[PDB]
C-alpha cells in the first residue's frame, strides 16, 4: 500500500494501481520528488477533497466533476497532477463543460 | 470493530450491524477478499466519500442520495458493493429518480 | 480533549465545551453509554459529515444546515443528539424550513 | 510539517507555507496560543470543512468559496483566522458576493 497524505489527508492506493497512468505525476517518477523517507509516505500540500477524483480516476480511466467544487480549482489540481487533457466520463461531461464556460465569460 | 478503511479513509462499524444485510458484500463472505491480516482491517480502493452512503445503509436498512454527487458514480458504488436493487428512502428516490433520468437522455 | 469517534472519523472537542449544552446526548450523561474504556473515547455509528455541524453547535449554540444533505437524514441526526428543538442560525433558517416543507408534500 | 489539527481532523502545511502571510492567525504568532506541547501540533475547535479553504489560501494567495456552504459560517472562519479583507479568487468572487447579498436581505 502507497500512502499518499494530502495536506493531513491520508488516501492508500496499489503502486500497480498507479502505474495505470503512466504520464501523470503519480504514476510516474514524478512522485520520488513528493517521497518522504521519514515517514514513508508522500506528501501533497494540495487539496484533499478534489485529490479524490483525481485517485479514482486511476481504477476507473474516466474522471467525475463534482458539481459543488470550483471548475478553476477543480483544473488546477488535474493540471498540477498531469490529468491533461481531462477525460471526464460521459456522466460528468456536460455540466464540467457548461461549467468552464460560465467561468470564462 | 471492523475496520474498512476505503482508499485512506477510516470508516467503523460493528460485525453486527454489517451482518444485518446479508446479501451484500459487507454483509457476507465476499468482505473476507479484502481483509489484510498484517493490519487487522478491510481496504477497498472505492471512493471514501460515497461510501459513507453505503454505510449508513446498514443502520437504517435505507439509502440517502447526495444531490452533489455524480449519480453513474453513486449507483457504481452501490451495484460494487452488492447494494442491488438500491432501497433509496422516500425522503431521496425523487431526486436520485430525477438525476437517473437526466442521466440517460 | 475528548475523542468522539463518529463511523470512524475521528473528532475532539473538549468536555468543558460540551458541557455548555446540558439537555443533549453530549452535554449529559447520556454520552457514558457510548464510550469505549478499551480505546478511551466514545463510539458512534452516526453518520461522519453530518456530525460536523452537531459538534459546531456547541461552539456557537447555533445550528448550520447544509443544503447538499437530505433535510430527512439532517434532521434524524439532530432527534438522535437531543438538539431538539432544532436552532437553526437565521443564516440557514429559511433553506431549512423549505426543504422541510419540500420533503413533506 | 505543522500539524493543524481541527476538530479531530488533521491538516499539515509547512511553517514556511504558513509563514507567507503574516498578518493572519496561522502565519503569525498567534498560532503559538494553540499549540499543544503534549501533541507536538496545534488545536481548533473551529470547522474542520471549511478550514480546507483556509489552508489553501496559503498555496495560491487566492481564496475559493465553496457554494454547497452557508456563507456567514464561512465568513465567520476567515474572520477568526484573519484573513481579512476575504480576497476571493476571481473565479468565485461573484457567487460569494451573490450570496453574501442574499443573506443579508
Ligand atoms: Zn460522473
Ligand atoms: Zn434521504
Ligand atoms: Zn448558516
Ligand atoms: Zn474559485
Amino acid at each position: 500500500l502507497i500512502v499518499l497524505n494530502v495536506s493531513g489527508t491520508r488516501f492508500q492506493t496499489w503502486q500497480d494501481t498507479l502505474e495505470r497512468y503512466p504520464d501523470t505525476l503519480l504514476g510516474s517518477s514524478e512522485r520520488d520528488f513528493f517521497y518522504h523517507p521519514e515517514t514513508q509516505q508522500y506528501f501533497f500540500d494540495r487539496d484533499p477533497d478534489i485529490f479524490r477524483h483525481i485517485l479514482n480516476f486511476y481504477r476507473t480511466g474516466k474522471l467525475h466533476y463534482p458539481r459543488h467544487e470550483c471548475i478553476s480549482a477543480y483544473d488546477e489540481e488535474l493540471a498540477f497532477f498531469g490529468l491533461i487533457p481531462e477525460i471526464i466520463g460521459d456522466c460528468c461531461y456536460e455540466e464540467y463543460k457548461d461549467r468552464r464556460r460560465e467561468n470564462a465569460e
